[PDB]
């Protein structure tokens, strides 16, 4: 019950820590991601049709984008390590289940980066973002928003899966 001793493992292509400890670690990342997404939601409280409002948040929205990408990247950095340990399981079945759901979280992260990077190459010019055309299915700016706000839910799938099978993924040693 509640034992922490994460040491010796430091730059492995994986992560060895207590099953109890791994749960809180992943929980903190889940909430941290939601805080980053919330930051974006606070800045995006209306449609882009409002140049006046958008221009007054054009700088800080970039940081929020960076936050969503940041927490999501650090989240992947952790869960990928867990999936690495899942490869040491006798069944291996869990390893397939925990990765398939993860492929949605990565699928979001990649398109998020593609849009963010492209907007950055557009120098975040208000002419392209705030003065954007009403008819645009290639609305990468808005796509980032709708996807970023679903990421915490799709990630929550992995969060719960790993946490519930934590005792199977992470073995702290025999206890007789």
């Amino acid at each position: 019950m509640g034992h922490h001793h994460h040491h010796h493992s430091h730059m492995d292509k994986r992560l060895f820590l207590d099953p109890d400890t791994a749960i809180e670690r992943l929980q903190r990342l889940q909430q941290a991601l939601e805080m980053g997404v919330s930051s974006l939601m606070a800045l995006v409280t209306t449609d882009w049709r409002c140049y006046g409002y958008m221009e007054r948040h054009i700088n800080e929205i970039r940081t929020a984008v960076d936050k969503v990408e940041l927490f999501l990247k650090e989240y992947l950095h952790f869960v990928k390590g867990a999936v690495a340990n899942a490869a040491c399981l006798p069944e291996l079945i869990l390893h397939n289940k925990m990765k398939r759901e993860l492929q949605r979280v990565e699928d979001s992260h990649q398109i998020l980066s593609q849009t963010s990077h492209d907007l950055n190459e557009c120098s975040w010019s208000l002419n392209i973002l705030a003065i954007n055309k009403p008819q645009n299915k290639c609305d990468d700016l808005d796509r980032f928003v709708m996807v970023a706000k679903t990421v915490p839910d799709d990630a929550k799938q992995l969060t719960t899966t790993i946490n519930t099978n934590a005792e199977a993924l992470f073995r702290p040693g025999p206890g007789s």
